[PDB]
Formats: C-alpha cells, sequence, structure tokens
C-alpha cells in the first residue's frame, strides 16, 4: 500500500510514534518518506553486504527481522521480515520502536541524517490535523 502524507501523519500519531524516545512525528515522517516514498511493500536488497531493508521504514535483515538469507544477522524484533510487507504497518512501527531504543536511536538510519536532520521538517505533517 501506498500512504498519503496526512493518512500516514495520523496513523502514527495513534500508534504512539508523536515523541517516542524523543522523536517527533514529523521527524518519523522524514524518515518514512525519505526510505520508502511512504509504501509498504518496498525492499531493497544491499549487494554490498547481503541483506535486504523492508518496508516503510525500509528495516534490515542484519539486525531487526529475519530473512534466513542474510549471513550473521540477528532479528531484534523478532519478526520474520515478511511481516513488514503486510499493507498493515503495526509490526513496523513496533520494530521502528525498537531501534531507536538503542544508543543510537533515529541515526541508525542515514538517510535520516542527510535528509532530516537540523532541517525544517515541518512540512511533512503540515495541515494533517495531527
Amino acid at each position: 500500500k501506498v500512504f498519503e502524507r496526512c493518512e500516514l501523519a495520523r496513523t502514527l500519531k495513534r500508534l504512539g510514534m508523536d515523541g517516542y524516545r524523543g522523536i517527533s512525528l514529523a521527524n518519523w515522517m522524514c524518515l518514512a518518506k525519505w526510505e520508502s516514498g511512504y509504501n509498504t511493500r518496498a525492499t531493497n536488497y544491499n549487494a554490498g553486504d547481503r541483506s535486504t531493508d523492508y518496508g516503510i521504514f525500509q528495516i534490515n535483515s542484519r539486525y531487526w527481522c529475519n530473512d534466513g538469507k542474510t549471513p550473521g544477522a540477528v532479528n531484534a524484533c523478532h519478526l520474520s521480515c515478511s511481516a513488514l510487507l503486510q499493507d498493515n504497518i503495526a509490526d513496523d512501527v513496533a520494530c521502528a520502536k525498537r531501534v531507536v531504543r538503542d544508543p543510537q536511536g533515529i541515526r541508525a538510519w542515514v538517510a535520516w541524517r542527510n535528509r532530516c536532520q537540523n532541517r525544517d521538517v515541518r512540512q511533512y505533517v503540515q495541515g494533517c490535523g495531527v
């Protein structure tokens, strides 16, 4: 499923992401935009290290979900990577919360640094009623 901006804004709010571990809603929106274009079915194979990024938040199989095929990986979120490809983002949200619970926080996603850090990200939630 490809979310519309405000529709996702509202969904994330309901899911308790606003201010999660100090991370504002607008930041999570910026993240999803740059990682998947708000597409829950998006996947990206990293030939470099043999892992795959899955779903809305492009969660990596090296550490967060199990795909069976990534070498040396762990599955911190206790989920099959398949779970992150559903149209519902409940699993994605619970796993993303897990990711930021580690020291790096939101910085674990390099695109967040490149595209969202130190920028005015209010645009991502403007007019959405959240």
